[PDB]
């Protein structure tokens, strides 16, 4: 196998041509691709939270070197990529693609293979920097919300966003309680903490919310203090102002986003954006959705009345 056969077996695009290039010039990685198999890899999958339908494919479709040379090749050089910067946010790493899945299961669960074959990497990363036992398997439970958003959305196997769990399997994504941040750098270059609230975990009640966003910066000191960031950013349909038109006073999203500062920029189209975080959207007419929220209706009303959903950036600076 090399770059040319691996693109042709697996049914890959000409755009996936440059990744296939740097994959090939790192070859196999020092430490040998180790895969849990049986009854190893149920317990893992569980404990990372995946539902159990997936378990048994993700199991069943396990790939190797001898029955699947052309996706072993790019588990094993895409492994490689992930600990060749290991924990640099310095570094930008794009994983792969979501790859084609008419090639058969292996290929629709890449990214699962990718990421346990990952972990024991990870996993010393993460003592070396003193992270707790608990900080890492709760940081790891994106795994499980990844593949859980892939079926609920289309009503078939897969893992959902995969450069977000790529950036959180190289070291550079933690969950403290309810909320994610990831160290990232601004346009500037200076340090900052990207925040991401995560589906699972249920609402973000306000204690849950601040209990979290004040553990952050002692958090990255103590672990990470050659990243040294004070502000937190990001962008969704969250901080839409539209949303204080539909949803009640006591909204956890009205309240807790008052502590955000709004960016003035151009328009950042939301239709898409909501229709994703609010029904897992895959196209279906409209008039086909739940409608038992009071934000469910909200969205489904207003883009019925012809009117549209904006996402706003934003930023905080850190307690
Ligand atoms: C809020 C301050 C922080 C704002 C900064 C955000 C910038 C950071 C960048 C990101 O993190 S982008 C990714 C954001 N993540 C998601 O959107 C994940 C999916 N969304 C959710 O799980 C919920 O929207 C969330 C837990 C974040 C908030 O839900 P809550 O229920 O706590 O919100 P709230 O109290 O404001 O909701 C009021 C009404 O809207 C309904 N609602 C809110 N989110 C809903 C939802 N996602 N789906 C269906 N309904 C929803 C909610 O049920 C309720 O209706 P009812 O009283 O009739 O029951
Ligand atoms: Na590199």
């Amino acid at each position: 196998m090399d770059a040319e056969s691996v693109r042709r077996q697996l049914r890959l695009g000409e755009n996936a041509t440059a990744w296939l290039s740097r994959l090939e010039e790192l070859g196999p990685p020092p430490e040998p691709v180790r895969l849990p198999q049986g009854d190893e890899a149920r317990d893992l999958l569980h404990r990372l939270e995946v539902p159990a339908p997936d378990v048994e494919e993700i199991v069943a479709a396990t790939p190797g070197p001898d029955r699947d040379p052309a996706l072993w090749w790019l588990l094993e050089r895409a492994h490689h990529e992930l600990v060749r910067h290991m924990g640099d946010y310095k570094v930008k790493v794009r994983g792969g693609p979501t790859l084609p899945y008419e090639t058969g299961a292996a290929a629709r669960y890449f990214h699962v293979y990718v990421f346990l074959a990952t972990l024991p990497a990870l996993r010393r990363f993460h003592a070396t920097r003193d992270i707790p036992e608990a900080t890492t398997w709760e940081t790891l439970t994106q795994l499980g919300e990844s593949v859980a958003i892939h079926r609920r959305k289309y009503g078939e196997g897969g893992t959902n966003m995969p450069w977000w769990l790529t950036l959180l399997v190289r070291g550079l994504v933690y969950r403290l309680g309810r909320l994610q941040y990831n160290l990232a750098v601004a346009k500037d270059g200076t340090p900052v903490l990207g925040l991401h609230i995560p589906e699972v975990g249920g609402p973000l009640i306000p204690d849950i919310y601040y209990d979290s966003l004040r553990r952050a910066r002692p958090f990255f000191e103590r672990h990470f203090p050659e990243h040294g960031a004070r502000a937190a950013t990001g962008t969704s349909w969250l901080l839409d102002p539209q949303l204080a038109e539909y949803l009640a006073e006591d909204s956890h999203i009205l309240q807790l986003r008052r502590g955000w500062t709004l960016l003035d920029s151009e328009p950042q189209d939301g239709d898409d954006a909501i229709l994703e975080f609010v029904f897992r959207y895959n196209g279906q007419p409209l008039e086909e959705l739940p409608q038992r929220s009071t934000l469910e209706k909200a969205v489904v009303t207003h883009l019925l009345a012809g009117r549209h959903w904006y996402q706003r950036s934003g930023r905080i600076e850190l307690p």
